[PDB]
């Protein structure tokens, strides 16, 4: 029942309930004759929502906001982008236009700028070194170290033990690492290990692209990387 590229008509966005007060959002995008799906997270905090990652571009992110209003009916007041690529910050200007306070780490803001990508407006402090963790509303934000990118963050929802790994984590069906142009393959194994050690009670692990699973996706990612 989890949405895939063959049930999402590009330009549209689906929500999938993961646990109490937690949804993933799923969208699709085409690069060079190739279409992908991409996930993000939505977390309720009292009567507002925290958004994790855009829906991969302006058009999709507009549709995301509409779908949130339709299905949940609470306002997105803040967002976090988990790295500097377009599937994470593409659509940040849509969020800004809608009045969302947009955040990411200082390093992600720098990399996004260098790349010519949209840049969240605000910095999350105290995430500069590997192992750094901060609280932000109903979640923890963790910088586990370099992996898919030098800046990649993970997000944990402690009340329901949901770990959003973003693109630092591969779905079970992936056999390759995908885009490694910004990756640190030598460091990726130790970064996963730091995630494993920090969140041993996670029940759901959500990858940046593809099907959610459990803690087994972490070791799987390490196995995929060793190529
Ligand atoms: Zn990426
Ligand atoms: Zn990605």
């Amino acid at each position: 029942e989890y949405p895939t590229v063959d049930d999402i008509p590009v330009g549209e966005v689906r929500l999938y309930k993961i646990g109490d007060g937690v949804w993933s959002h799923i969208a699709t995008q085409k690069l060079g004759d190739t279409v992908y799906s991409s996930n993000g997270l939505i977390v309720r905090d009292a009567d507002e929502l925290l958004l994790i990652d855009t829906a991969w571009g302006a058009k999709n992110t507009v549709a995301l906001l509409a779908e949130i209003e339709k299905q949940i009916g609470l306002p997105v007041t803040r967002s976090i982008s988990t790295h500097f690529h377009d599937d994470r910050v593409g659509g940040v200007d849509v969020l800004r236009a809608a009045g969302v306070a947009t955040y990411t780490s200082p390093l992600t803001r720098q990399l996004a700028e260098a790349a010519g990508n949209e840049v969240p407006a605000h910095s999350l402090k105290a995430l500069s070194s590997s192992g750094d963790v901060v609280r932000f509303g109903p979640v923890e934000v963790f910088y586990p170290g370099a992996a898919h990118s030098g800046d990649n963050l993970v997000v944990y929802v402690p009340a329901v033990r949901v770990l959003y790994g973003g693109c630092a984590v591969h779905e079970a069906s992936r056999e390759s690492a995908g885009n490694v142009a910004d990756a640190n393959l030598a460091e990726w194994p130790a970064t996963i290990k730091r995630i494993q050690q920090r969140y041993p009670e996670a029940e759901v692990v959500i990858p940046g692209h593809g099907l959610p699973g459990g803690l087994e996706l972490l070791q799987h990612t390490t196995n995929v990387v060793k190529t």
